C-alpha cells in the first residue's frame, strides 16, 4: 500500500518545478524524520490531470536501482501529492554550473558511469527512455547522481528523421549527456537553430572535445554518435568502458 496519511508529512520549502506543479522538500514521519521531495499538482482537482500525475508514480514503482529516484508514496485526495526520495543537492545542470571550478574530473566521470549503470538497468528491463539529458538527472550527494522524473539537439538522426526510438537512439542521447557533464552543464549546439542541427550532423560534424576531457572519454562519446545505430556501443559496453576510464582517472 503506497497511500500516505497527510499528517505524516511536513511540507517544507519549494525546491524546484515539475510539469504539474512545484516540488517541495519535506519530512516524512513513519514508524521517523525522513527528508523527502513532495511533488504537487496545480490542476489535480480535475481527474484527467490527476490520472496523468498519478501515472508517473505508478511508472516509478516498476524500478528498483540505486541510481534511479525511488517513489515513497502518494496522497490521492486534494491537494494530490507524490512523495519521492529526496535528492538533496537538486538538479545536475545547476550543480555542475555552480561547481564548475570545484568538481574534479574523477567526479564528472563517476556521474557518467553511474548514469550508464541506471540506463543499462533500464535497457535490461526493455525500457526505452527517449529523453536522456543532464536536465533529468538529480544529485543525491557529491558522489551520487540519479535519474529522476522536441529536444532536437540531444536526438539521434533516426529519431529526428523517422521518429525511430530504440536503446541505440538512447545511447546517442547519453553521449550528448556525457558531453554536457564534461562541459560543466553547458547545453549542446548553443546559438545553432534546431532545423540546422540535422544538417551539421549529416555533414559529419559532431560536438567538440570538451576542455580537459581525456581523449579516451571523448572517443567513447563519438562512438555514441555513430550515424548508424548498429555501430553505437550498448549501455553495458558504455558501463564497462566508463569503469576503466574512471579507474585510470582515480589512479592519476
Ligand atoms: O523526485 C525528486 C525530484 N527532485 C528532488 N528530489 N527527488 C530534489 O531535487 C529536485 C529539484 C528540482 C525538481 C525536482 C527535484
Amino acid at each position: 500500500d503506497y497511500e500516505i496519511q497527510r499528517e505524516r508529512i511536513e511540507l517544507g520549502r519549494c525546491i524546484g518545478e515539475g510539469q504539474f506543479g512545484d516540488v517541495h522538500q519535506g519530512i516524512y514521519m513513519s514508524p521517523p524524520a525522513l527528508a523527502v521531495a513532495i511533488k504537487t499538482c496545480k490542476n489535480c482537482t480535475s481527474d484527467s490531470v490527476r490520472e496523468k500525475f498519478l501515472q508517473e508514480a505508478l511508472t516509478m514503482r516498476q524500478f528498483d536501482h540505486p541510481h534511479i529516484v525511488k517513489l515513497i508514496g502518494v496522497i490521492t485526495e486534494n491537494p494530490v501529492w507524490i512523495i519521492m526520495e529526496l535528492c538533496t543537492l537538486g538538479e545536475l545542470r545547476s550543480f555542475l554550473q555552480v561547481r564548475k571550478y570545484s568538481l574534479d574530473l574523477a567526479s564528472l566521470i563517476l556521474y557518467a558511469y553511474q548514469l550508464s549503470t541506471a540506463l543499462a538497468y533500464l535497457e535490461s528491463k526493455r525500457f526505452v527512455h527517449r529523453d536522456i539529458a543532464a536536465r533529468n538527472v538529480l544529485v543525491s550527494s557529491n558522489d551520487c547522481v540519479k535519474l529522476g522524473d522536441l529536444p532536437i539537439k540531444w536526438m539521434a538522426p533516426e529519431s529526428i528523421n523517422f521518429r525511430r526510438f530504440t536503446s541505440a537512439s538512447d545511447v546517442w542521447m547519453f553521449g550528448v549527456c556525457m558531453w554536457e557533464i564534461l562541459m560543466h552543464g553547458v547545453k549542446p549546439f548553443q546559438g545553432v537553430k534546431n532545423n540546422d542541427v540535422i544538417g551539421r550532423i549529416e555533414n559529419g560534424e559532431r560536438l567538440p572535445m570538451p576542455p580537459n576531457c581525456p581523449p579516451t572519454l571523448y572517443s567513447l562519446m563519438t562512438k555514441c554518435w555513430a550515424y548508424d545505430p548498429s555501430r553505437r556501443p550498448r549501455f553495458t559496453e558504455l558501463k564497462a568502458q566508463l569503469s576503466t576510464i574512471l579507474e585510470e582517472e582515480k589512479a592519476q
